[PDB]
């Protein structure tokens, strides 16, 4: 059963983004399903999806914490976070893009989380 990889996609997948602004994030935050309630932190991984599952590999991977997995490669990434005090939509997020490697959980050499904490400032 690979349904946690499928979840991985729509929660942190995004391959070819149209502009990494706020209103990026305000759009496809609401497309996958992630404003009820607001989600405070998500970010999206960009490029080709074969470069994110060789993260659960030697090719583009190494051992990390607690049963994590870094990449080696640098990534295009953009964070998502919540503004304003309500936890309820309508939704406001401001959008940080980036470039940098990511942190993973795989199994069955398929990513299934996302560590945001590396992303938080």
């Amino acid at each position: 059963d690979n349904s946690r990889y499928t979840h991985f996609l729509t929660q942190h997948y995004d391959a070819k983004p149209q502009g990494r602004d706020d209103r990026y994030c305000e759009s496809i935050m609401r497309r996958r399903g992630l404003t009820s309630p607001c989600k405070d932190i998500n970010t999206f991984i960009h490029g080709n999806k074969r470069s994110i599952k060789a993260i659960c590999e030697n090719k583009n991977g190494n051992p990390h914490r607690e049963n994590l997995r870094i990449s080696k490669s640098s990534f295009q990434v953009t964070t998502c976070k919540l503004h304003g005090g309500s936890p309820w939509p309508p939704c406001q997020y401001r959008a940080t893009a980036g470039f940098r490697n990511v942190v993973v959980a795989c199994e069955n050499g398929l990513p299934v989380h996302l560590d945001q904490s590396i992303f938080c400032r």
